């Protein structure tokens, strides 16, 4: 059990590596990416009441980089930390649509609910008000949709019948017709339950002669089109989403970091052992095996401790 001399304890160490000639990011790391997002708040709180400072803006000051960027994120409540990257990728004249999607695409009502809530308290404005400024045409409608958080629960019930009109209508809505009915497509997608859609988008297979993801690529474009191809991941399998999405951003020249970073600071508490061995299986070597060579220095210890182990 973790008590307030525990985090006291913590604060104490922490401002003593602060303090430190030339900084000692070694044990800043080592303390924050092996302690829980809620140790981290207590931690924050006793690190005020013993210097009258924020230890988000002393670390802010302390640190630079990557390892700036992970730790600042980490110190954030899942909701904080959700709503200020949602705010920043809809910063200035452009929109980061892959940062948005990511986010809106892949929590869960419960997240979600969090999110439009905390959103509002930081920002002073709604999400939704944020998003409908930011995107047109159908991809706002989408965004907007999906960020409601009100999807049909996983119900007590399969529903055969339900599940086999949902494919046909998929079906009917896009490979079958000239064009697309977008808002049927967007409609099915946002409101069923997940568990339902995963057997709708199997029985979709029996009608049409490619499956969901490839008939997406077919049917829409833009980023519609990457909206759609991202959800129905997350449906389908949402640790494997993120085992593909981390792969992506190392596979290649240097680094998508604002990726990499970002999902392993919103998942390592929630599915990080689920993306190892989905990420294991499909590549041959491991999630952490990865950072490894793609990230260096006291950066890469704090990812490869929020990876949690190798595999
Ligand atoms: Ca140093
Ligand atoms: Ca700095
Ligand atoms: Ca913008
Ligand atoms: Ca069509
Ligand atoms: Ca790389």
């Amino acid at each position: 059990a973790y008590t307030n001399f525990d985090a006291e304890r913590d604060a104490l160490n922490i401002e003593t590596a602060i303090k430190t000639k030339g900084v000692d990011e070694v044990t800043i790391v080592n303390i924050l990416t092996n302690r829980s997002n809620e140790q981290r708040q207590d931690i924050a709180f006793a690190y005020q009441r013993r210097t009258k400072k924020e230890l988000a803006s002393a670390l802010k000051s302390a640190l630079s980089g990557h390892l700036e960027t992970v730790i600042l994120g980490l110190l954030k409540t899942p909701a904080q930390y959700d709503a200020s990257e949602l705010k920043a990728s809809m910063k200035g004249l452009g929109t980061d649509e892959d940062s948005l999607i990511e986010i809106i695409c892949s929590r869960t009502n419960q997240e979600l609910q969090e999110i439009n809530r905390v959103y509002k308290e930081m920002y002073k404005t709604d999400l939704e008000k944020d998003i409908i400024s930011d995107t047109s045409g159908d991809f706002r409608k989408l965004m907007v949709a999906l960020a409601k958080g009100r999807r049909a629960e996983d119900g007590s019930v399969i529903d055969y019948e339900l599940i086999d009109q949902d494919a046909r209508d998929l079906y009917d809505a896009g490979v079958k017709r000239k064009g697309t009915d977008v808002p049927k497509w967007i409609s099915i997608m946002t409101e069923r339950s997940v568990p339902h859609l995963q057997k709708v988008f199997d029985r979709y297979k029996s009608y049409s002669p490619y499956d969901m993801l490839e008939s997406i690529r077919k049917e829409v474009k833009g980023d519609l089109e990457n909206a759609f191809l991202n959800l129905v991941q997350c449906i389908q399998n949402k640790p494997l989403y993120f085992a593909d999405r981390l792969y992506d951003s190392m596979k290649g020249k240097g680094t998508r970091d604002k990726v990499l970073i970002r999902i392993m600071v919103s998942r390592s508490e929630v599915d990080m052992l689920k993306i190892r061995s989905e990420f294991k299986r499909k590549y041959g070597k491991s999630l952490y095996y990865y950072i490894q060579q793609d990230t260096k220095g006291d950066y890469q210890k704090a990812l490869l401790y929020l990876c949690g182990g190798d595999d």
